[PDB]
């Protein structure tokens, strides 16, 4: 149950794409 929250996580690699991180100031 844990996991189907995080399969458009790990699968679709727009997460690490839509993470605050990079909304910041380079």
């Amino acid at each position: 149950v844990s996991v189907d929250p995080f399969y458009e996580m790990l699968a679709a690699r727009k997460k690490r794409i839509s993470v605050k991180k990079k909304q910041e100031q380079p």
